C-alpha cells in the first residue's frame, strides 16, 4: 500500500465496507477515506490516531475540510493488534462499528450517496482485507 481501489458497487443506504487489518507495532496514524473520485471528494475520512489516543473523522468538500468530529466512547485501535471496522451506510448517517462494538455515527455532508466509488487506505496499517 497506499491501497486505493474502485467500490464494485457506489454508496448508498444499506451498502457496507469492511476493513480489516493490523495496526502496526510502532504506529501513530493510519486513515481510511469513502471518496466521490469524480470530484476528489472525501465524504467520510476516518483516521484514528495511535498516539494520542484519538478517532478523528471529517469531510474534505469543495477543497475544503469541514468541522471536526472526535467524540467516542472509547479507543477501539491499540498497536500490533488486528482490527475489523464495518461501515454502515444507513439514510441519514454512516455507522462504524469496530471489533464487534459500535464505534460513531457520522451525518452525511456529501448528500449525493451514489457518487461516493472510490475507497482509499493509506498509513501505519497492514491491509489483509478490504470486502
Amino acid at each position: 500500500m497506499p491501497f486505493a481501489a474502485r467500490l464494485n458497487t457506489p454508496m448508498g443506504p444499506g451498502r457496507t465496507v469492511v476493513v480489516k487489518g493490523e495496526v502496526n507495532a510502532n504506529a501513530k496514524s493510519f486513515n481510511v477515506d469513502l471518496l466521490a473520485g469524480k470530484s476528489k471528494d472525501i465524504a467520510l475520512h476516518l483516521n484514528p490516531r495511535l498516539n494520542i489516543k484519538a478517532f478523528v473523522r471529517n469531510s474534505f468538500l469543495q477543497e475544503s475540510w469541514g468541522e471536526e468530529e472526535r467524540n467516542i466512547t472509547s479507543f477501539p485501535f491499540s498497536p500490533g493488534m488486528y482490527f475489523e471496522m464495518i461501515i454502515y451506510c444507513d439514510v441519514r448517517e454512516f455507522k462504524v462499528a469496530v471489533n464487534g462494538v459500535h464505534s460513531l455515527e457520522y451525518k452525511h455532508r456529501f448528500k449525493e450517496l451514489s457518487s461516493i466509488d472510490t475507497l482509499e487506505i493509506n498509513g501505519d496499517i497492514h491491509l489483509l482485507e478490504v470486502r
